[PDB]
């Protein structure tokens, strides 16, 4: 049979929390919901905001953080029609948004999304509607299926979805995480140029072995002017601005004629500043954007598959080394944290 | 047979200007140039920082201000085809972007328009590339047309080329200016609901009379609130930001997930500032507009005859009295100043 | 406490039907499904091939014919959240396309719809998910909710959604049925020039009186030339193709370059034709159109109220009078034909 | 200095034509004109067509064929702004067709090209304006860069420009000329899954060697069921339907739901013909291609630079050998036949 009791990362509390190993019973699940046994969880960076800020979210205590899973099917619900037992999947990051329009109101933008309104995927088994995980990627393993709901996603969101990325295009990729590097990896398998900002030259290194066309040490030089340099005056096609903390105002210097900037964050109250010279005079697209649906993430699954994409992944952490996989995210990595099961 | 001479209001300097009458020969007409006889001028508040600050740009001397005019074609080069003589036209506004890409580079993006880079249109007559000018509304006065080539095409520009605008979508416009109010009126005639925000219950009663839905007087109330309100909290579908008008990051708080923002901007320094949140949980697209290309206008053009748009003009001024004019242009007009010759 | 007996039109076979009068108990309502008391039935085309032909479909018999219905709530299973008793609905044709992509494979390309793959609603209650009805619009009575899931979308579909219709375009539609004058209806919101298309000059006459801006006996003249003369060449800008109209060889020739013809369908068997010549050298954008999702209901819905559209009804017949009601189906209805309970 | 003479392929008839060797004075730049010496002359099947049946134009006689050149430019107009003597260009097939909305009206489409209503370029010096030629690509050579004008440029038109291909799409081209061979490296270079058909199973060998995913020799089996199998049934995103001979019905059972047919070809009287069930059910965009617009060459030049792309040639003849030149174009070439000087 299956197991009486799993354990899950979980809190009492946020902002602060007190995050450890609890033990409960194995959930029932419902008519339509699948169960899971956990393979891989990727982290992302606003799991600890959740944690530390609590990211103005009404959560439900216990609380289990993070959204991004990989697992293999244990038990479907009477009327599942969507996965049997065995199939492999990854949960969705945002499971009201199937596709098309995004949910939320003028007032209330805030979707619902899991590791937040919804329940986390840090336990050894994940009890959700059916309708929340899609066929995880025939090529890849466990953990490298955990990178893609929501850094995957993000990236192919911007540049391809919302984006129409072209063949030609140059494209300027601020920083190394994850997001970042899979905009790398989508940019040039879809036959960008890619250009990549850091303030390490390690981590410049590895981006050139991953195929990075150009590499900028904004600390050792003007990378806008660089990017002109780079591009004979042209500015860059698209710009994925993460952190807008090397924000805005550059890239409008930075970008094209009718070019386009996404700006990808998380945080809940930083100030985008720019100036309305390019802005008015270049006429760029500038667009929020945040993860994407489920129909995306299935575009998104087919595409690893026939690349053969990689996703990065600066470490691999073991289950009970959730403290410290958490710690690897205030030091900056190189791509996705992942914890194994 | 023609006159030889011709009288325009030139300057010799900039920063700040010394606009006087003048008279000069009428000048040649080279083989693709037409020479028109100017019926009116619409003045554009960048005459006003283009003849006090300069803006930057590289004037030749004496300079004529205002790129806004309609006319009567008097003569035409031997290989002009365009037009023909007694053809009524108008002024491209940035000649030379027919349509498509918008000219340009990364580091330069400032374009070449009339009234700036190129000579003003401020004079008895224009001699200029028959490809600056479009056939004129056959709906309108001369007055009337001459108001299109930057206002007009401005706001038809950022609602329907690049903004889609369907029926039954609500739509904020920022104070009562030109764009404003072609914004009101090209709202209205799509079937959409338009809201209008304003400092002045006189210009708001106005706003009513022309047909704007609601108008919110942004000195008595949150017009946050208000669009939320008027919306059932959706928010709207598209803000026509006018720079000096409520802001960016209100407008992000009052926009609908998915939603649309235009930037139609004026001083060569205004900084921008928004909340990231919006930004981002919302995903609008934020679109800086710099008015538009010819086959635009050409679009409006046509646009204007079969809808029976008349464009909001608040005064009318004799030739003679451009300075009186250039008074009431900051005085912040209610729709346009025009100067009838 | 509600009826323990409803009446529906249903048939023990298709090809030919036996529709007859029936009684059976009220279904029971699972926890997502709402009970629905039926106020209103718009028959749409293919409810008579369905009948009549089958149409290759799987159908559970007894079986029910039609798609289209406005009712209110009369009870909602235990987990139900969409609506509550009271709430005043509308049926959505395709169940389960909620927005972007269209379900269907390559291979097989049909959808579920209801009075179909899925039950008719041609009863005294329908009880289905609570996902499978939208609100309905306040500023209309329950015939004329009706009319909106199949013709009210299809159109708006067609030329809002994929269509992008701005005002000022000019519009062709072919003949005076359902989808035709949604067609006229919502292009005259949008502020374009309706051109209409028919065989019958009373038809003509009434479509005129609804504000078609001309109208072409097709009968009497060659209706390609008189578009052409209506737009001084330039041929129109959108053209509704409803496939027993006037020809898919005949509107390319009618489009204008780079102008749109949407294809909108009856029977599963006809074969276009149209010459290379046009479709190449004016590069039209040529699209099937099979009504369309949920959240474009829920925008065509917010419309119709905001617009105060009144939906064309050629006669409302009483829920004995069904076969009365097919008749007239197959007569050429101007409009709508609607059952009223 | 220069040379006085020079020497063209001209016809003083069409339909039939007698082409031969002539020799006349190099004619005289206009001011804005320049001067190229030809190095790179492509042919196209519709050189054959204007040739052979004359293809209704108006033509200068005598008349010169073809429309895609490279080469040098040797003198420049008092006037020209675009280019100096030494650069390197090829041609514009749409001289008129700089950006955006394509030229001609809804009753006469057919734009004017180089070898029709414009003079052609078989000849050893041309003189067009500036506006007429681009830069030619810097990692191509001549014979390479005179292949884009026309195939380049319609693939790229109908996969990028209008289809916005994407990494992880299956395209299915249609047999292995000019266009359909930049459509396979067109889009493998965006990263997409390439089928070839063929009725040549040579012409298949030949097509994997460049990279293609998959060939079908559709005389060996139904290509349709095949694009099934390599796709799990999904159908092809892009299909590059071309002379729609093996056609339209065809593609309409192939093509994914919501995916795009795209139909090039020149042939003036051909009749299309499709199923009206995949057409409506699918909902496809069926789009008619003919090249594209300048601004369209030169992201192609650019792209084709960055990716070090080669056009596939199948022979290239010395000037003398037209005759044998236009003859292979009859025998169904793999890739480009091209003229050198």
């Amino acid at each position: 049979m299956m197991s009486k009791w799993m354990q899950e990362w979980s809190t009492e509390t946020v902002a602060p929390h007190d995050l450890k190993l609890a033990e409960r019973p194995v959930p029932e699940a419902g008519e339509h919901d699948i169960i899971v046994r956990t393979l891989a969880v990727s982290l992302n960076y606003r799991d600890k905001l959740v944690l530390e800020t609590g990211m103005g979210l009404d959560l439900a205590f216990p609380f289990v953080p993070a959204s991004d899973m990989s697992g293999v099917v244990e038990a479907v619900g009477k009327s599942v029609t969507r996965f049997r037992p065995g199939d492999r999947v990854i949960s969705t990051f945002a499971p009201g948004w199937l596709d098309g329009l995004r949910p939320g109101t003028g007032r209330t933008p805030a979707y619902e999304t899991l590791g937040g309104a919804h329940p986390g995927v840090l336990s050894e088994y994940v009890v959700l509607p059916e309708g929340w995980f899609v066929a995880a990627p025939k090529s890849l393993d466990a953990a490298e299926a955990s990178t893609l709901p929501c850094a995957g996603l993000t990236a192919w969101f911007a540049l391809v979805e919302k984006g129409h990325l072209r063949a030609g295009d140059r494209v300027v990729v601020q920083g190394t995480g994850g997001v970042a590097l899979f905009g790398l990896q989508i940019a040039k398998a879809t036959g960008a140029e890619v250009i990549v900002t850091s303030s390490s030259r390690e981590k410049l290194d590895r981006a050139f072995a991953l195929g990075a066309d150009h590499g900028i040490n904004r600390l050792e030089e003007d990378w806008v002017e660089r990017v002109y340099a780079l591009t004979g005056d042209r500015g860059a096609d698209h710009i994925l601005e993460i952190a807008g903390g090397a924000g805005l105002g550059q890239s409008l210097k930075a970008v094209a004629p009718d070019g386009r900037i996404s700006v990808i964050g998380v945080l809940e109250g930083f100030e985008v500043s720019g100036p309305v010279g390019p802005l008015l005079l270049k006429s760029p697209v500038v667009q929020g954007i945040s993860v994407g649906h489920r129909r995306a993430l299935e575009d998104l699954v087919g595409a690893v598959d026939r690349l053969g994409l990689k996703p990065v992944i600066d470490m691999r952490y073991k289950f009970t080394e959730v403290p410290e996989a958490l710690a690897h995210l205030d030091r900056g990595p190189f791509g996705k944290v992942v914890i194994e099961f």
